[PDB]
């Protein structure tokens, strides 16, 4: 015969205090972008990204994360 | 016989504070960029990236990360 | 006969405190960039990247991290 | 008494021939460009120029040049 | 008493010849450029350039120069 | 008395033959450039300068240069 018993506990906490978030700033791709191609033979698939792309600016007032996994397998 | 008693405990804390966050700056690619291509033969897949791409600010007011794994296993 | 017992504990903690952050600076790719290509053959795969690409300013006001792992397994 | 003849000549040719004129490039001021200013006191004239200012590209097909000067006096 | 005769002569030539011109390129400036002022005092005239300024492309298809002077001077 | 005579001749030539002009590159200032200034007094004038200024590029098919003075004077 088996017996399992599984009753894990938690009473954890994830905190911050911020006296205030200002003042900031992000500026990509400032400089002129120049591009020119003659005589080019391609015989299969291209893709081509040209200046200011995908850029990203992130500013939580708190951010903070929490994972957990629980995982029992059995046979 | 098998009797698995699986019963842990967590009673932790992760804490921060700060007085004041900012005058941050992020200027990427102030100069500038050019391209030239002339005469090339392509027989196979083409990908191309050309300027400012993919940059990144991220400012959080706290930011903590917890992770926890469970993972009981038997046969 | 087995008779297994697993009960681990934690009171732990984990901790910041700031005066203020700031004043901080990031400017990557200021000079100029200039690319020339004549006469090049390709029969495989061509990847390219040219310019400011994949930069990080990351400020967190606390940042920090626990990580735990639990693995019981059995037989 | 007093007998003053003058009477220069001048029969010269100045001439320029070209088979072609062109494939020109001019770009001044390509890279970004940034100014800050704070507590400043100023107790007489200012002048201020920020920025592409008074550049000249000039392609003439001849440009030839002749000057000449008379210049007689007396008493 | 006085005579005096002034009859210079001048059967003169000044020529060129190109086959062709072109592919020319000039690009002040690709970098970056920046200014931070705090706590000045001026008391007298202030002028300022900052950036891209005054630069020239000159490309005569002959560009040929004759400078002449005659500068008799009596008493 | 006095019998001047002034009768100078000429029959220069001055010249020049070219195959071809090109392929002339001018790419002055591709590095950052950066100025702080703090705390400072002038009782007297102020000029400044900063980043690419006053270049030229210069590119004549010919540029034949002739320069002539005739100065006859008396007493």
């Amino acid at each position: 015969s088996v017996q399992i018993v599984y009753k894990p506990v938690d009473l954890s906490k994830v905190t911050s205090k911020c006296g205030s978030l200002g003042n900031i700033h992000h500026k990509p791709g400032g400089g002129q972008v120049e591009v020119k191609s003659e005589k080019l033979d391609f015989k299969d698939r291209v893709q081509s990204k040209i200046g200011s792309l995908d850029n990203i600016t992130h500013v939580p007032g708190g951010g903070n994360k929490k994972i957990e996994t629980h995982k029992l397998t059995f046979r």
